[PDB]
């Protein structure tokens, strides 16, 4: 007589699974998760290459990092973490540079050693065109942090291949993802906690969706089955984590997305580049970076006669393409505001919530996605499924 | 009527304290430790600089590292460890290079990026003068590993200032302390476990000598009091960890030692070199390296208007100088063999054991010293103090 499920979740990414796991274990409710991909985990899905055994991140490399202790403690319930610290090198004019901004990069590019004090002065001179506080876009913000000469050499070219958009049109928050230091610290991230899942990403994601009150239906599009499912559970809300503009059939227009293509190759050598990730900042090369996955897990002993590499290509996401990056131009932010209104309306009429990287058109990382899911649970979903509180304020 | 103590230990270094702690806690025996320095811990003694609060390693920088899990588990009984990974940079011709041997150093010194495969070929050509298996001394071993061009630039000069001895006379084991890689890994050590004592070295050493059955007498030379002490405990053995040649009053001759002088300076700036340790490989500079101790503990937030640095100078250890490094030339190894005979004799006549860096004329690290102390306890001291087994085989 009663309801089949207590909640619908669309997408088995870190946002969806976090939501599904909290509702199931803490509130003791049945959750149905719908994934149209052949597997779970979203873009965090990993897979072992048959010849080498090396774990391959299928949808781009994934490195976990956070400063939120609550998030850190939460994710450790489902997996252990290695003490791996992510470092990136940059390729420019046939030379590998230390990266990102630091005394290593400065002394290499400018030919001599600069003291921390001397380095600050050098950059201050080259960044005299614009102040950081008055930075509107990516180009201005980048120059105000690392100076114009370094901007032309390591930022302008890479940004061209990655976004294919005028640097003066891109958000400043994009370049502020990279730490700016005046030491020899070349850690690509600056968070308290950092590491890779010891037994791989897939094992991690399978532990979150392991509860018996969580059912996951793979190869299932929500728009194909929502007509039949929701009548079975009329009171059950829906957490949507797919493309926001797709949900409304692009009625207001199409948001700018960037998508990625990957070339995976097994090489008959033991080491290709001697590091995990190598950025290619020059335009004489079509790909943005190359991953060598064996350097992600040095604690594991892989064969030394073969190796797996992955080249990364960037282009505009079209009709049926899976979106990866929100471009977020001024025109995009305008269109986004319209969809947020339509989304706010859908929440009041049919109990449909919007979250995640794709569902909010946000440049989110794994830990930001999980934290966002925890906040949605604590403030919105839990008071509703437990105390009858409406979804809207 | 009975004996005052069950064991005498000379020197409060890591060897002595490890011995004293094991005997006291496991065998329930009274141990007297004699230290002629004003404090305990030997050269591992740390001290907070008053103006900045920064922990200063008084007798040279100390970084703990090991692959022995038994040692690792043992030391964690007395202290916690940070996740600090030691990295060294090299200064050559006004330029800071990545260090030690790796793709970073190669691509910097030779001006362009070398693949792991290309790098192996380049070094193989430059190391064609001598094979590594047939390496007798430091100079030959160094060339056979990193090639002659890199040897002249980063090894030959540094070795000159540090040892003031012909590179063909020094042991090959000296240069094999540094890892030789063909990746971008610039970790100065290659051990499984590594870190710094969270609450400092002195707190660590005080926890080992904390047991009530261990008495430590500071400012006391063993040669001044052994005439009065040993009659009080005739059955008690003695573990000597001081200079081996000094114990026999240099009767057979003087072993070659290197000693160190330090210049500690508080600077009115927040950062001097942006890294923990900077090697100076050129001869136009008197000191071998510079330490900036604030980069040893990034987890602590020190003031940013002042900093503490320490320059390190090397010279021959004379009469009353405290020895730091055994030179171990062919002449030294000959003289050493003589003292080992005299030492083997002293063990049989007056129950005097010899151990530690100074007591064995060995280039030992902290973990090698502790492991050595554990082996002496398990095989020699424990069967004697508990089962009456003689000290000699
Ligand atoms: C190349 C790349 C590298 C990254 N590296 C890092 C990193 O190193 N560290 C870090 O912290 N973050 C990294 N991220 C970011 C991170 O992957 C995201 O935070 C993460 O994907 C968050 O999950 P999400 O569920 O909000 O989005 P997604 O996990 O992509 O979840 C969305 C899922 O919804 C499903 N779906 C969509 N529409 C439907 C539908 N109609 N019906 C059914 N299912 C649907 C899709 O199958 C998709 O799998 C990286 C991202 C990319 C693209
Ligand atoms: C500059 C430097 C840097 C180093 N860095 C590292 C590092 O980063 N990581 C690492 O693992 N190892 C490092 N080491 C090595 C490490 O310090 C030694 O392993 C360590 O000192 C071992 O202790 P030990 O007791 O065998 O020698 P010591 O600790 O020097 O102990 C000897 C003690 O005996 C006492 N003594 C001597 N004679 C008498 C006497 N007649 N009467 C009373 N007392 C006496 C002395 O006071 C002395 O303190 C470094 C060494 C040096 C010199
Ligand atoms: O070598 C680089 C790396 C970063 N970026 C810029 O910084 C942004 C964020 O870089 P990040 O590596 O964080 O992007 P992601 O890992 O998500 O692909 C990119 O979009 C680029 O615009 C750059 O210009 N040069
Ligand atoms: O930049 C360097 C560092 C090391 N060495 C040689 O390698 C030996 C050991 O170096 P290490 O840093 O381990 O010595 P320590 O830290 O004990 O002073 C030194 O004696 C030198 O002969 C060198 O030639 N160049």
């Amino acid at each position: 007589m009663t309801a089949r499920f207590d909640l619908f979740v669309v997408g088995s990414g870190f946002f969806g699974l976090t939501i599904a796991e909290r509702v199931a274990t803490q509130l003791d409710k049945r959750v149905l998760v719908l994934e149209r991909r052949p597997h779970i985990g979203g873009n965090a899905y990993s897979e072992a290459e048959p010849q080498t055994g090396i774990e391959v991140h299928k949808y781009g490399a994934h490195l976990f990092h956070t400063s939120n202790k609550r998030v850190w403690d939460y994710v450790r319930q489902f997996t252990d973490f290695t003490d791996y610290r992510h470092r990136v090198f940059a390729m420019h004019n046939g030379q590998a540079y230390q990266f990102p901004m630091g005394l290593g990069l400065v002394s290499q590019f400018f030919g001599k050693y600069f003291t921390p004090e001397q380095a600050r002065q050098l950059i201050a001179e080259q960044a005299a065109e614009i102040d950081t506080a008055d930075a509107q876009n990516l180009e201005e913000k980048a120059i105000s942090l690392i100076g114009r000469p370094l901007y032309e050499a390591f930022v302008k070219g890479y940004t061209a291949k990655q976004w294919q958009t005028d640097p003066k049109e891109l958000p400043a928050a994009n370049i502020t993802r990279l730490p700016v230091r005046y030491t020899f610290d070349n850690r690509y991230f600056s968070d308290t906690y950092e590491g890779l899942p010891t037994d791989g990403y897939t094992a991690w994601l399978q532990n979150m969706a392991a509860d018996h009150r969580i059912e996951v239906r793979l190869n299932t599009d929500w728009f194909d089955v929502r007509g039949q499912l929701r009548p079975g559970s009329p009171a059950a809300p829906v957490v949507y984590t797919g493309p926001l503009d797709r949900y409304f059939d692009y009625a207001e227009g199409r948001l700018g997305w960037r998508t990625l293509d990957f070339e995976v190759e097994v090489l008959p050598i033991g080491d290709f580049q001697g590091t995990a990730v190598m950025n290619y900042n020059d335009l004489d090369v079509p790909y943005t970076r190359i991953h060598e996955f064996r350097h992600f897990h040095p604690e594991r002993d892989y064969r030394t006669d073969k190796t797996v590499i992955m080249r990364e290509y960037s282009r505009f996401a079209e009709d049926d393409d899976e979106p990866y990056y929100p471009i977020n131009t001024e025109a995009d932010r305008a269109l986004l505001a319209t969809y947020r209104a339509r989304a706010k309306s859908e929440t009041a009429s049919s109990k449909v919530l919007f979250g995640g990287r794709l569902g909010t058109y946000q440049y989110l990382d794994m830990h930001m996605a999980i934290a966002s899911a925890l906040n949605m649970y604590d403030n919105v979903l839990a008071p509703h499924l437990r105390d009858g509180v409406p979804l809207l304020q």
